[PDB]
């Protein structure tokens, strides 16, 4: 979740 999240920002 943190991975994804700092890719979509
Ligand atoms: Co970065």
């Amino acid at each position: 979740l943190a991975e994804a999240l700092h890719n979509a920002l």
